[PDB]
């Protein structure tokens, strides 16, 4: 029995009001633990809560202040429960504070017409791109395999849009936590654009999964194609749209984050 | 005389939560005007005796479409920080939940500024006509929209939507406006097949990216709005939008994840 770090992070438990966790130092990112982590882990209480009926569609994660590295504690409310549809409310505390929220949605759904609006841009395979390794590694880094293909820090880029592949490290079957997580697995846009570091952090983080839950599971351990993109800076924030595609050219889950800032002039 | 829109999202504090009243001005077809409702819910929050900071982030939930009724609201101010503040609120109608929201207050500081994406080179709003709908809903008759490009009567062959919005009759813009007029796209899904299916939207999402010296500069102007979507799956599709102002300021961003009936 080996755990897969990812479910070691977001290993929970249910006493039968409120889930236990503990926040792992080897996600952690600076003044506080790597989002995507966090946010993964707010999924899975309302995921793992028994009335909790259907598939993720939603997610929004609000990170009220950085999480302590310490056992820390979710209360998932099945706020709404619908034909087709369900609606819950989280909030995580630890030392009696409240640490991060989070809504969500969940919900049954049956196939549709279908079409993709969005173009994929047109990439080499993970074979010809190479693997990128930062030169000061962050601990939750370690734990993704990332080949970089256009829009680093260490770029010529003059743009704020990234492109990558990415994967769990080491390799996991993809569901949506892990998905949610490699949402924001993506450098910070302002670092893309300034070439140097600034202090950031998210406030809030939202994605969206557009392809059912059949799709995702497919994908297994294969590479996906994440793209960020920035829209402005100013007066203290900025935001990160960003999409994730299979290799094949489905549209897997689309996010947006709202990043504090401190550039100063 | 007062606002409609000031009229809808009036609320009174019992000490406790907050009481108002959904109102059939603001209906849609399916239930309430989602823009409205989110409104309302951000009202809240800013009306709270704890509020510190202005405007950041708002998403909204709507669990189920509200009835046309009182309601309570409960915004808690879940932390607050030195310069920055978190809410959680939900609408409730019967003791069952309407709607819930997360709202981030905090305060924007002079600082650099870069605005990576493009606003469209489009008409000015004198050179583009007043699109009044065929048929209107109720809320519809509270904003004037000239409508550049993506309609679902348009030829065009994407889900893309370039539009001039303002509150009618004229009201100064605030965050709460700005809020609402984020819900005014007709849904993506309609430009895109030509015809109009059953919709709802499940989650919605607004950023405010202009400091709130800008957002007020505003004033009573016409803005451009500029709404896409990257795809349609398996019941749902979803829209990403934008907020200019005339100068070429970026005020908002927006998504929101709708439902669908489009069966093959
Ligand atoms: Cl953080
Ligand atoms: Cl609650
Ligand atoms: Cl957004």
């Amino acid at each position: 029995l080996v755990t897969h770090a990812f479910d070691d992070a977001t290993a929970l438990s249910f006493d039968g009001r409120q889930f236990h966790g503990q926040v792992k130092a080897e996600y952690y990112n600076m003044v506080g633990p790597f989002g995507g982590i966090t946010a993964a882990t707010m999924l899975k209480a309302a995921m793992s809560h028994p009335e909790r009926l259907g598939q993720p569609l939603a997610l929004t994660v609000n990170f009220a202040a950085p999480a302590k590295v310490a056992p820390f504690v979710i209360e998932a409310v099945p706020v709404r429960t619908n034909r087709s549809t369900q609606h819950f409310t989280l909030t995580m505390m630890q030392d009696g504070e409240v640490v991060t929220t989070a809504t969500a949605v969940f919900g049954i759904r049956r196939e549709s017409w279908s079409h993709t609006e969005a173009v994929m841009p047109d990439v080499p395979p993970p074979a010809d791109v190479p693997r990128f390794v930062a030169p000061a590694p962050l601990p939750w880094m370690q734990w993704y395999h990332v080949r970089l293909i256009r829009g680093s820090a260490f770029d010529e880029v003059q743009d704020a849009t990234t492109y990558q592949w990415m994967r769990d490290d080491p390799p996991r079957p993809l569901d949506h936590a892990a998905l949610a997580a490699l949402c924001d697995t993506f450098v910070p846009r302002v670092y893309v654009k300034l070439k140097r570091p600034v202090p950031i952090g998210t406030v809030t983080f939202t994605v969206y999964f557009l392809a059912d839950p059949e799709t995702i599971f497919r994908q297994g351990t294969n590479e996906l194609l994440g793209v960020a993109r920035a829209t402005g800076f100013s007066h203290g924030y900025f935001d990160q749209i960003g999409e994730v595609w299979s290799q094949d050219g489905d549209l897997l889950a689309t996010t947006t984050q709202l990043v504090y800032m401190k550039a100063p002039v």
